[PDB]
């Protein structure tokens, strides 16, 4: 089983095998993910339940190959693997801030020290990750708050793309899925109607991620079902600004949601616009709404 990224092919053997005796599990984090320890390296441990098929297993191995090939500060690092023992482990950078959706929901003023500039820095981090993917011709297909993770909860947090399950499914023709499992609320019309995916479909998903960030972890199209969203969006319908969202930030969203992919910005342009936003005192002095 082979995988190519950045003009270089790899196989299972290129993965760094960490001896099982070197690995200790410390707690469940919510297959399963554990906080673990290599010795001392603090790690996250993703496990493959032994009750899965040989196909699920190859899926798991492809996921490991994909993540190990990236080299970017805004994509979660793969520390190595433990594949010569059952259950199989993948070892990842421990992300102590947990997922972005949970973080937003948990740290929203109800008062807190989270501010507009902090949200924009998270958006910038993920857009930087996305630009690296785009430049390297990799289509994520599943950009969303639940798939982003934070290094820590506090002021110096860095956000990173931390799940590549959907991209992996395509490299393995995974079928094993179905309609009810497709992240419909994050997908542009050409993706959900035609099964067409490009870097401009990640641009669309990024705009919905922005809405997630600035609404502080609300579900997109909060009062609509998947099918209602499909009908809404195909008819030109777009989400309203999140509560208190500055106009320059909402404008990035609406640009990401242009009906034709060719009219949507690439990630370099998205990054320029996020930066403009962090430079505007009227943007970053805006207060977050209280729960
Ligand atoms: O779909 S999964 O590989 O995560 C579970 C199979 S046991
Ligand atoms: O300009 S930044 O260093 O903040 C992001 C590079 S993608």
């Amino acid at each position: 089983m082979n995988y190519c990224f950045a003009g270089k092919t790899s196989s299972i053997s290129d993965l760094k095998e960490v001896p099982r005796k070197n690995i200790t599990l410390i707690r469940g984090l919510g297959g399963e993910v554990y906080e673990g320890q290599v010795s001392p390296l603090q790690v996250a441990v993703k496990t493959l339940p032994e009750v899965c098929s040989e196909q699920d297993e190859l899926d798991f191995l492809m996921e490991a190959l994909i993540i190990s090939k990236f080299n970017h500060q805004n994509i979660v690092r793969c520390i190595g693997v433990s594949l010569q023992s059952l259950p199989r482990f993948i070892l990842l950078e421990l992300m102590a801030g947990g997922d972005l959706k949970s973080f937003l929901r948990e740290t929203r003023p109800r008062p807190s020290s989270l501010a507009m500039l902090d949200l924009l820095h998270v958006a910038r981090d993920i857009a930087c990750g996305c630009q690296y993917l785009e430049e390297n011709h990799f289509i994520h297909r599943d950009i969303a708050a639940r798939n982003c993770l934070l290094t820590c909860p506090g002021p110096g947090r860095v956000a990173k793309i931390g799940d590549f399950g959907m991209a992996r499914d395509i490299y393995r023709a995974s079928r094993k899925g179905g309609c009810a499992m497709l992240p419909v609320k994050w997908m542009p019309p050409e993706a959900f109607m035609e099964g067409i995916f490009t870097s401009k479909t990640d641009t669309w998903s990024f705009g919905v991620l922005l809405w997630e960030i600035f609404s502080l972890g609300y579900m997109p199209y909060p009062s609509k079902s998947n099918q209602e969203v499909l009908e809404f969006v195909t008819s030109g319908g777009r989400m309203d600004p999140p509560k208190n969202c500055p106009g320059p930030v909402y404008r990035i969203m609406t640009q990401c949601w242009q009906h034709q992919p060719e009219d949507r910005p690439n990630f370099a342009i998205i990054l320029e616009r996020i930066e403009y936003c962090t430079q505007d005192p009227d943007v970053i002095n805006t207060a977050l709404p209280i729960e």
